[PDB]
């Protein structure tokens, strides 16, 4: 079995490279962030522009939904993170304390915590209600490329250009695990599988890898794409077949069979690096966004 993703919509409006696209958990919306310092909301199914969210003083590298789809957090070069109420468009909290660029962000499943990663090599845990830094983790020896909470929020996974992936106890902030394979390429992305059993990690060696982090073992490897420079999001697609989805520096979206590691489809259309892809929570819909020479977001449906 292979999927049949076809292009349905091309969404323009960001005036600079897009950095990140993410579907709201309720399936209604698509949020995008960009080097243009703006967040944009779109209809997840029609790609219809909804609104622009602004306030960051510099470019944004990442945006993420709260579990109830009512809130957004963004990570920006201005060294801040911002909590947005999507309906009012209001900035509720501006989270400060990072010493350098914020690169990545995520709410935990209860959405009372935000985790952030920064060029200041730290991983930070923030309180959603008060907007205060609760814990600063001296996580890595290089910029932190991604941060993610597991299914219940007890664990955080981080990745860095230092070559490591690390698992953190959310409550204590202790490092519970350091994962690295036999080459030490920069880890450009990481995230838990939906069941929290695995961690999918991306490395700047054209390689995506699936780990059982409990066992510290790499189970699967997904190759064929080009990823040697940019921190490209990768995803688990579960709504139809079980796929791995990722952008590529060859201007292409890749789809792999999760079990057999075989490329099952490649999506053509973008004119620059597909920096970000996102998989819809209930439908077989992939969103993809590209870099400076493209600046568009595309919507694909199987």
């Amino acid at each position: 079995v292979k999927p049949n993703y076809a292009l349905k919509f091309t969404l323009a409006g960001h005036t600079k490279a897009v950095s990140s696209v993410k579907f709201s958990p309720n399936g209604e919306w698509l949020a995008s962030s960009s080097a243009d310092k703006l967040i944009k909301i779109w209809g997840a199914y029609d790609g219809k522009f909804e609104k622009t969210i602004s306030g960051h003083k510099l470019g944004i590298s990442d945006v993420a939904w709260s579990s109830d789809s009512n809130l957004l957090v963004s990570a920006s070069d201005d060294k801040t993170l911002k909590i947005w109420d999507v309906s009012s468009g209001k900035c509720l909290k501006t989270l400060k304390g990072h010493s350098n660029y914020v690169f990545c962000c995520n709410f935990n499943p209860q959405s009372n915590l935000i985790v952030s990663g920064s060029f200041d090599e730290s991983v930070r845990i923030w309180d959603v209600k008060t907007g205060k830094c609760l814990k600063t983790l001296p996580a890595h020896s290089d910029p932190v490329s991604a941060v993610h909470f597991n299914r219940d929020g007890s664990l955080i996974v981080s990745s860095s250009y230092d070559g490591l992936c690390r698992i953190w106890d959310t409550a204590s902030g202790q490092c519970l695990k350091t994962l690295i394979d036999d080459d030490n390429p920069p880890v450009s992305f990481v995230k838990f599988s939906p069941n929290g059993k695995y961690i999918l990690a991306a490395t700047l060696d054209n390689t995506l890898k699936l780990w059982d982090y409990s066992k510290g073992k790499c189970l699967k490897t997904y190759t064929g794409h080009k990823n040697e420079k940019y921190c490209i999001f990768a995803n688990f697609s579960v709504t139809g077949g079980k796929w791995i989805v990722s952008g590529s520096e060859d201007n292409l979206v890749y789809i792999w069979n999760l079990q057999t590691k075989e490329i099952v489809q490649k999506l053509q259309g973008h004119t620059d690096v597909v920096i970000s892809t996102a998989c819809h929570p209930t439908e077989n819909i992939i969103a993809s966004a590209a870099l400076e020479n493209d600046k568009t977001i595309k919507l694909w449906k199987s």
